[PDB]
């Protein structure tokens, strides 16, 4: 549970360049995830549940011109930076372990996750 | 100091806004803010080929700034310092000081729509 920041550059257009906070690197990863997953409740609104693989995450992260975050740790009170790889490694590590080839499905009818294997 | 240097900036409450840059050195990003201040004069201005701020005036426009902080490279722990918006102005208020002098009271500072760089003003006492 540490402070944590978002740089997103989505496009090679530096003015996309944007970015958020977080309480912790978990909901800083669900941010990302959130980011994918908006995309794909309005690519496909009429659709009540939207499957992907967590490779179509990654392959959506890929794409994002930049992505990178910052930690907050209190004993040195600075942020450690993390680039967009290590990003998706704790998204796979997080919907890993929200499971318990990964398979996420967006529910839009709670906001809400299910997995598959 | 001369490390890569990330600013934050948030012009408006509404956080659409939000955005970012970076820059080689402290001093590039506190420029950057300047320049952030400047082409919105240019842009208020577009009829005056030169436009010229009292420093304080810099100042109000970051308070106006919803949220503006700034984060530092630091080798020795590998990690970027976080500065608030005083750190920043006060920064500001250093660079300029030292680039005009390499040229209460208070600083003006003359920009050409034409170009990036500054002259410099001193002013005797500071405005209302």
């Amino acid at each position: 549970m540490s402070h944590t920041i978002l740089l997103v550059q989505p496009t090679k257009r530096p003015e996309g360049r944007t970015y958020a906070d977080y309480e912790s690197v978990n909901e800083c990863m669900e941010g990302v995830c959130k980011m994918y997953e908006e995309h794909l409740k309005r690519m496909n609104p009429n659709s009540p549940s939207i499957t992907y693989d967590i490779s179509q995450l990654f392959d959506f992260i890929d794409d994002l011109a930049d992505l990178s975050c910052l930690v907050y740790r209190a004993d040195t009170q600075t942020y450690q930076p993390y680039n967009k790889d290590w990003i998706k490694e704790k998204i796979y590590v997080l919907l890993r372990r929200q499971a318990q080839s990964l398979k996420v499905t967006i529910l839009q009818s709670s906001d809400s996750r299910a997995f598959s294997t």
